């Protein structure tokens, strides 16, 4: 073996190595403590963690039981939620309290904005993700279709000027609803001007000030002729750039160059459900890059920002920081890894990895980077959200596991924080249990909406046939949770403590869609939402701007808008709700998306990609998407709503259709026409026909055989 022994564990040498010559040193802890306490917690802990997964079992197959043994007409709701109480799958709701998480960064105790979610294996989309922090609103508007591309304003491989001044003229609109002046537009403004501390606009006609000359922030360059004006509106910072000699500047009334948001207020660097990583070597190449972020020295084929110096109104040098506060999204409980094995080659429980891992690694973002000041939380935290968990018993495994890698690395007690995903079934109709199991660590609540859809199938898979993958947004179930959700953070005390998040955008070329829309989740009283690019973080930041997210949790306060029975109301299709090319295209569009997402994943290690859908719409898939269209393609195809010849020959038609869409790319091995030749094939194929019988509906078992099973199939 190339494996090193410590106590009962077997460590693959890639990643002994990168702990003892990369992670460790900086951090005081000595590495043969270290080891030890790896030793000591993967054998304290791994019992537990069973325990969990058995019992997840043994509920499933009591829900299971249950619907196999009912025929009558819907559900009996009232008999539903007398089972569900007495198996232990509801569980009293506990007495009201408030959260007491100390030592929390500002961007997530108070500041409302966007979440960026970034694979972090892509040291590339990292560095991004991280500098997103701020972003150019005039790129965002003229790259996308926010600015439609009508006649005589198409994009071309030059500047079109009257597209340009469409750019200009929005963000012009949206300066005067934010930031308004006391009389006037910024359309007219000539220039500006800082004057006895305040921020002076010249009009063609008088000179004006801010109607609120509070939301002047400060500026670079001379009072006397600024080279750009700072604006803060609902905590987020607004930076005006100006340089008439810009290609841009030249065609504007006041010089205006640029208009700049903040906008990726943080950033998840995702180790779980957008990430390939199977063995050592695709684990080290990620916490490596997880390393270099706290660090500040990663560097890629690019490097992270440096904070933003300004002067502000009343004279004085302050500094903003240039880069977004990074979260880690460790994996949940479920998946083991062969990183590290026991004497009996059984291998370690991956969580239980990554929290002493991503934990060991993040003691370099609270400290000074060589490449000047530290990089991440000023206030002393580590911040890990946790995935997958099914109730309160998982929040108080993962908060016991924290505080046991606490003491390994010598850090204070609940330094590691928690980002709680609701995101399985179990946890929505407990989630106040599983609020109060974390509630001296918790960060924020999310909903996982993706996710949260494949354990509403799977948990129910024997009740019936399921709606469609696109009526399931609409279903009462999910506005039920998406309200139940903001509802108990609110009277946890979330507010001014603690992030309300929704979920992600997976539209990634629809941007005058997510403008128009997106807007519904501050308007919810989420104080965060996740967004996959950043481009479109600098977009949505503009909802923040127009929603005074603030106000709307004040407003939100002591409401309670869904009952036990609306969480519980199971998406069933109705009589006779399908034609046959309704079936069809249902089939044809999650064969689709299976197959271009898992191709990539299977063959080339990719964790998200672009797939475009039977529509041609782009979406960013990963785990949840699949496990959303693999769950209901199982569903259909056990109540006999398709045949099992239905799915085998949407699988090839769909096929070849994703083989064209990858022909540009040197490591693509094409599955058609010799479909069970391609591992790939085989593993999409897989998921759907041994969906049903998968844990929870969860895709890593198949996916992870099918990867290591392909990286075999290489190596020799
Ligand atoms: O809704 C969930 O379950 C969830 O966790 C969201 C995501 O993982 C996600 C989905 C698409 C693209 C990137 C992403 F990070
Ligand atoms: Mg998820
Ligand atoms: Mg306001
Ligand atoms: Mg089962």
């Amino acid at each position: 073996t190339d494996r090193v022994s410590v106590g009962n564990l077997r460590i693959a040498r890639v990643l002994y190595d990168f702990v003892n010559n990369e992670a460790l040193p900086g951090t005081d802890i000595d590495p043969d403590s270290f080891w030890a306490g790896v030793d000591k917690v993967v054998a304290d802990l791994t019992p537990q963690n069973q325990a969990l997964l058995n019992a997840r079992d043994e509920l499933q197959a009591q829900i299971d039981k249950w619907h196999r043994r009912r025929v009558i007409e819907p559900i009996d709701m009232d008999a539903y939620r007398q089972f569900l109480t007495e198996i232990g799958y509801l569980l009293p709701e506990p007495d009201d309290f408030t959260i007491t998480t100390s030592g929390v960064d500002a961007e997530i105790t108070t500041t409302a904005g966007p979440q960026l979610v970034v694979p972090v294996l892509n040291a590339r989309f990292a560095l991004n993700a991280a500098n997103a922090r701020w972003g150019s609103l005039y790129d965002a508007l003229y790259g996308t279709d926010v600015i439609p591309e009508t006649d005589g304003a198409e994009k071309g491989p030059t500047y079109n000027k009257v597209r340009g001044d469409k750019v200009i003229a929005y963000a012009r609109k949206f300066l005067d609803d934010s930031v308004p002046l006391s009389s006037g537009s910024f359309g007219d403004a000539t220039g500006f001007t800082v004057q006895d501390g305040q921020l002076v606009v010249a009009l063609p006609d008088k000179s004006t000030g801010l109607a609120n000359p509070g939301q002047f922030a400060g500026y670079t360059g001379a009072a006397e002729s600024p080279t750009s004006v700072l604006l803060i509106n609902h905590g987020l910072h607004i930076e005006i750039l100006i340089d008439p000699e810009s290609q841009v500047g030249t065609t504007d009334r006041a010089g205006v160059k640029d208009v700049i948001l903040e906008s990726a207020i943080t950033t998840i660097m995702d180790f779980e459900d957008s990430v390939a990583a199977v063995d050592a070597a695709d684990k080290v190449l990620g916490y490596r890059n997880w390393l270099g972020l706290n660090k500040g020295d990663l560097a890629a084929a690019r490097v992270l920002n440096r904070d933003r110096n300004y002067t502000a109104p009343g004279g004085g040098q302050f500094t903003l920081p240039g880069r977004s506060l990074m979260f880690v999204r460790n994996v949940g409980h479920l998946m083991t890894n062969d990183a590290i094995v026991d004497t009996d080659g059984s291998e370690v429980f991956e969580g239980i990895m990554d929290a002493l891992f991503t934990g060991l690694i993040a003691i370099h973002g609270l400290k000074a980077s060589d490449v000047g000041p530290l990089i991440n939380s000023r206030t002393g935290s580590i911040y890990i959200v946790k995935p997958k968990m099914h109730g309160p018993a998982e929040v108080a495994f993962t908060c016991e596991l924290f505080s046991r890698v606490e003491d390994v690395l010598g850090l204070p007690q609940n330094t590691m924080k928690i980002g709680i995903m609701d995101e399985e079934r179990r946890t929505t109709v407990n989630l106040k249990a599983c609020i109060k199991a974390a509630a001296d660590r918790v960060v924020f609540i999310n909903t996982g909406f993706l996710d949260r859809t494949g354990d509403e199938i799977h948990t129910s898979m024997e009740a019936g046939p399921m709606v469609r993958k696109g009526t399931m947004k609409s279903q009462p179930w999910i506005l039920a949770y998406e309200d139940h959700n903001v509802d108990a953070g609110l009277a946890a005390g979330f507010s001014g403590r603690a992030q309300v998040g929704k979920g992600m955008w997976t539209m990634t070329e629809l941007m005058a869609d997510m403008v128009e829309t997106k807007i519904a989740q501050p308007r919810a009283g989420a104080s965060t939402a996740w967004v996959p690019s950043p481009t479109a973080a600098t977009l949505h930041a503009l909802h923040y701007h127009q929603v005074d997210v603030a106000a709307v949790q004040q407003g939100l306060a002591g409401k309670r808008r869904a009952t036990i029975e609306q969480l519980l109301t199971i998406p069933l299709a109705k009589e006779l709700a399908w034609a046959p090319d309704e079936i069809r295209e249902e089939v044809d569009n999650n064969c689709q998306s299976i197959l271009g997402y898992v191709v990539r994943w299977v063959d080339q290690g990719v964790g998200a990609s672009k797939v475009p859908d039977i529509h041609d719409v782009a979406l960013m898939e990963d785990r949840a998407t699949l496990r959303i269209s693999s769950q209901l393609l199982a569903n259909w195809l056990r109540h006999g709503v398709i045949t099992s010849a239905d799915v085998r020959a949407s699988l090839e038609r769909m096929a070849p259709l994703v083989d064209r869409q990858n022909a540009g790319d040197v490591a693509y091995r094409p599955m058609a026409p010799n479909f069970d030749d391609s591992i790939a094939f085989l593993a999409a194929q897989e998921l759907i026909l041994s969906g049903a019988q998968q844990p929870n509906g969860y895709t890593e078992p198949i996916l992870h055989r099918r990867r290591r099973e392909f990286k075999a199939r290489a190596a020799e």
